[PDB]
DNA sequence: GACCACGGCGCC
DNA sequence: AAGGCGCCGTGGTC
């Protein structure tokens, strides 16, 4: 089938990177397949200019690499997206190939022919799946182009500020470490939970409460240590040591070393086929779990800044999952609460209760994750459902359907297969139930945010603004100072009106020089 | 160098 | 708020 480069327009592309991150990868090889032919590019970088779109497996990644090189090469069809819609457990090329009629190799030509062949089969599987096709055409496929922009754009980071902060935190860690070592009566590796275990529960003879899941060792987690916060001063130091080292090792130290030499910015990856619910994920590095709660966490978030002459615009959906719950269940009362613009919670304290049913929390975990009366905690949970009968009925209906079909679905029909709903082991069955009825909620919220990104992106391009980050129910944009206000106002409207529900969606928006101040 | 499992923990 | 994730250091292996 081998023919000379270039391929005819519309061909399926195959490509090989030196490493998984497209912003950092060397393009080792490039090929394309179509009409019973395969075309291999003599020089991949040059040949990249001959393509009009990236059609094939991992299309977005190639598109990002093209953007890095200053080329406009939007991602198109991608068999990975079709398979992910069919079954969100389809997360890798390896598995999708083996499942739908091929083998994922390390040769571009074969990857091109594979892309073509797999697209043929998958597109066949999606016939009759009207709603899955809608998600593909209206959400996933167009979203892939938005994600490519975000990845290639990156976000600015105050490196010098983080470098200075590292030295400050290092000294405080030293202070905690030396103190812990004194109390232990000896020095040990504080980073080793095994060594720590022995020191706390054997040597210091402190009470061992819970056990680890897989190996049944005596846990040293924060939930456990919290309880011993008064039973020994060493516990206090250990918990402070944990926060500082976690944030230093995970964010403060690594991030500055990841600045791209061409862009001068930090670039993450937004993985589009990585979760069981339809959410995006972020990696290399993960920019969806940057610290925000503690004082030191806030210091770190301040390092994410706007380019000179620009401002960050931060938009957050308010309680989107609860609003989705109101819609899906059709519960009159819950719906009323939002319609009348009242704070559902008043309708961390009583909030744990309201945000509690979204995953069926343990009535016992209410006296712990909220410190209540325990026995009396499992007594108010009935009133919750007494006032929201349609919610219980919805949960019940969801599970019943999940058992019969073998899957649950979001408002738009995104599916997740949950096979353990009839497991004969209680703990397993019940864990499965929690996954099952959470996904229509978390998944619908993901569908909505994705659709909002798809609608918003073209509007931002028109205004010379950029989309930088998504954090599940949040967006961070970057706009020129003279257009920031207009951008903020427009984005809010797009997000709030993405897909009208039985209840309004509300969005909080802020503008600032950095990620933290942009909220306040 | 590389991979993995685990406990642990950061965010939504 | 913390079902859904990704990264850390440790500990073990090849
Ligand atoms: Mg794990």
């Amino acid at each position: 089938e081998e023919a000379p480069w270039p391929p005819p327009e519309g061909a399926f592309v195959g490509f090989v990177l030196s490493r998984k991150e497209p912003m950092w990868a060397d393009l080792l090889a490039l090929a394309a397949a179509r009409g019973g032919r395969v075309h291999r590019a003599p020089e991949p970088y040059k040949a990249l200019r001959d393509l009009k779109e990236a059609r094939g497996l991992l299309a977005k990644d190639l598109s990002v690499l093209a953007l890095r090189e200053g080329l406009g090469l939007p991602p198109g069809d991608d068999p990975m997206l079709l398979a992910y819609l069919l079954d969100p457990s389809n997360t890798t090329p390896e598995g999708v190939a083996r499942r739908y009629g091929g083998e994922w190799t390390e040769e571009a030509g074969e990857r091109a022919a594979l892309s073509e062949r797999l697209f043929a089969n998958l597109w066949g599987r999606l016939e009759g799946e009207e709603r899955l096709l809608w998600l593909y055409r209206e959400v996933e496929r167009p979203l892939s182009a938005v994600l490519a922009h975000m990845e290639a754009t990156g976000v600015r980071l105050d490196v010098a500020y983080l470098r200075a902060l590292s030295l400050e935190v290092a000294e405080e860690i030293a202070r905690l470490e030396a103190e812990v070592f004194r109390l232990a009566g000896h020095p040990f590796n504080l980073n080793s939970r095994d060594q720590l275990e022995r020191v706390l529960f054997d040597e210091l003879g402190l009470p061992a409460i819970g056990k680890t899941e897989k190996t049944g060792k005596r846990s040293t987690s924060a939930a456990v240590l919290e309880a011993l916060r008064e039973a020994h001063p060493i516990v206090e130091k250990i918990l402070q040591y944990r926060e500082l080292t976690k944030l230093k090792s995970t964010y403060i130290d690594p991030l500055p070393d990841l600045i791209h030499p061409r862009t001068g910015r930090l670039h993450t990856r937004f993985n589009q086929t990585a979760t069981a619910t339809g959410r995006l994920s972020s990696s290399d590095p993960n920019l969806q779990n940057i610290p925000v709660r503690t004082p030191l966490g806030q210091r770190i978030r301040r390092a994410f800044i706007a380019e000179e002459g620009w401002l960050l615009v931060a938009l957050d959906y308010s309680q989107i999952e609860l609003r989705v719950l109101a819609h899906l269940s059709g519960d009159e009362n819950l719906i009323r609460v939002f319609q009348e613009g009242r704070d559902i919670h008043t309708e961390r304290a009583a909030k744990t209760i309201n945000f509690g049913v979204l995953y069926g929390m343990s009535a016992h975990r209410l006296s712990q994750e909220l410190a209540i009366p325990y026995e009396e905690a499992q007594a108010f949970i009935e009133r919750y459902f007494q006032s929201f009968p349609k919610v219980r009925a919805w949960i019940e209906k969801t599970l019943e359907e999940g058992r019969r079909r073998g899957y649950v679905e979001t408002l738009f029909g995104r599916r997740r297969y949950v096979p353990d709903l009839e497991a004969r082991v209680k703990s397993v069955r019940e864990a499965a139930e929690r996954m099952a009825f959470n996904m229509p909620v978390q998944g619908t919220a993901a569908d909505l945010m994705k659709l909002a990104m798809v609608k918003l992106f073209p509007r931002l391009e028109e205004m010379g603004a950029r989309m930088l980050l998504q954090v599940h129910d949040e967006l961070v944009l970057e706009a020129p100072k003279e257009r920031a206000e207009a951008v903020a106002r427009l984005a809010k409207e797009v997000m709030e009106g993405v897909y009208p529900l039985a209840v309004p969606l509300e969005v909080e928006v802020g503008i600032g020089e950095d990620w933290l101040s942009a909220k306040e």
